[PDB]
């Protein structure tokens, strides 16, 4: 059952997200494309996008509204499946609320990655502290690069390295489609002062992401702390 078996791999993330803090209160939701089709069709709900899909027919599992990654790992009534069909709506398959508000936000960057990189088919996003912490100094953008090899881990899963977002509207479409821009072929996006956005061929890949942009973020504000390395 390759969708029921996806939703074991988002739970695992939303625990470990959970106990390493990396994800706090419902700050933080998970998205994931299905490729073929859900085997135990059932829709349970029709929905309307509150705006007009133009975009291909897809299947996402989506963290739900309210959604709190030290439940969602427990209660996979907390993950959505929905199929999204052009036009303004879209069926819930599974779930027991509506997606996150941030749906929207996601579905631009999962229809442009369909046709793009339709090799990536995840994407988390949550609000890593110390990440966190760096975006809240005035020259932030004058580190990313140092921070962006402090250690090889990085530049691995960053080849290209990372973008920043200017974050305007909460879960827009306009997120989405700034992001995609920004996201052309790189594997993250910083929501300036809103943590990050992962992506990766699956969701464990995304959240290997997150954990080592952390560690770079959090070796780079040690470092800081003792007064050594290039600022300017």
């Amino acid at each position: 059952g390759h969708m029921r078996e996806t939703i074991r791999e988002i739970q695992k993330v939303a625990y470990w997200l959970a106990i390493k803090g990396l994800s706090e209160a419902n700050a933080g939701n998970i998205s994931v494309r299905l490729d073929e089709r859900p085997e135990g069709y059932e829709v349970k709900s029709v929905n309307e996008y509150g705006f007009d899909y133009d975009g291909p027919e897809m299947y996402l599992l989506i963290t739900a509204t309210g959604s709190r990654m030290r439940e969602v790992y427990e209660d996979d009534s907390k993950i959505c499946l929905l199929h999204v069909l052009p036009g303004k709506h879209y069926e819930i398959l599974h779930g027991n609320g509506k997606p996150t508000s941030e749906f929207p936000t996601h579905l631009m960057i999962h229809a442009k990655f369909k046709e793009m990189n339709p090799e990536k088919k995840a994407i988390v996003h949550t609000h890593p502290l110390n990440l966190l912490t760096l975006m809240n100094l005035e020259e932030f953008q004058e580190l990313l690069p140092k921070m962006m090899k402090i250690h090889p881990e990085v530049l691995i899963f960053f080849p290209q390295g990372i973008s920043v977002v200017e974050f305007e509207k909460p879960g827009s479409v306009e997120l989405g489609l700034k992001t995609v821009e920004k996201s052309e072929g790189k594997d993250a996006v910083l929501w300036d002062k809103h943590g990050v956005v992962a992506f990766g061929k699956d969701v464990a890949e995304a959240y290997d992401r997150v954990e080592i942009l952390e560690k770079a973020a959090e070796i780079l504000l040690r470092v800081l702390s003792l007064g050594r390395n290039p600022t300017g």
